[PDB]
């Protein structure tokens, strides 16, 4: 039981890694599934199954569609927006988002109202997360740990100063881990690049991508 993201969940994967980008000393333990159902939903439920049933894989795909649960925190009854993932419970969604509005509200406390740029929904929080995954195949085509952190304090400087959530020690384990235990991971990452790196002009990020994408070959 696969979870395929089409195109109509892509901004809410997208606000998911947002959350924990903004989140002080967040947990990344879930960010290497949350980044490659990102890129799942980018390269569209369609494909995805295409992917995993060319690459050998037997797929029961699992439809992911938005819900509002609503949930008992501090007295105070709250909706919250969640993927219906069976990779990924209720409860573990929204603790991402309480300890998300944790931080956010202590920001607040620091700049007044937040930037864009600086925000849990900038367009580019998916991509940002993406860059970690990037660096981690090049490494895989856990001992190169090392240089997928001093290449990350390097390449993703602006990211990393725009992101508190953003260490990549804690992402790059998570994506090590996702690749090793579901290797179909790697293949679907590999057509995701592929197709992204064909992409001409959009964004810093887009671009930092593109670039570390094509690394992996010289
Ligand atoms: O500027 C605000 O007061 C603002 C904006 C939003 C939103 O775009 O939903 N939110 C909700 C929200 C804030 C932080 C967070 F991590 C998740 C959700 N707060």
């Amino acid at each position: 039981s696969i979870d395929t993201p089409n195109y109509d969940v892509q901004k809410h994967i997208n606000k998911l890694c947002g959350m924990l980008l903004i989140t002080e000393d967040a947990n990344h333990k879930f960010t290497g599934l949350i980044g490659m159902l990102y890129a799942m939903s980018r390269l569209g439920r369609e494909d995805t199954i295409k992917i995993l049933r060319d690459a050998g894989y037997h797929v029961k795909a699992n439809g992911v569609d938005v819900t509002t649960h609503r949930q008992d925190i501090n007295g105070k009854e709250m909706k919250f927006e969640v993927l219906t993932l069976a990779s990924l419970t209720t409860e573990i969604q929204i603790n991402i988002e309480i300890e998300s509005r944790k931080s956010y509200k202590k920001m607040l406390k620091e700049m007044g109202e937040v930037a864009p740029e600086y925000r849990h929904d900038s367009p580019d929080c998916g991509m940002i997360i993406l860059c970690i995954a990037a660096l981690v195949i090049t490494k895989l085509a856990r001992s190169g740990l090392t240089a997928v952190i001093r290449r990350a304090n390097n390449v993703l400087k602006n990211e990393m100063k725009r992101y508190k959530g953003l260490l990549p020690k804690d992402i790059a384990n998570s994506f090590y881990e996702v690749f090793e235990k579901h290797p179909h991971f790697i293949d679907v990452f590999v057509h995701f690049g592929i197709a992204q790196s064909s992409t001409r002009g959009g964004s810093r990020v887009e671009g930092i991508f593109a670039g570390l994408f094509m690394n992996a070959y010289g």
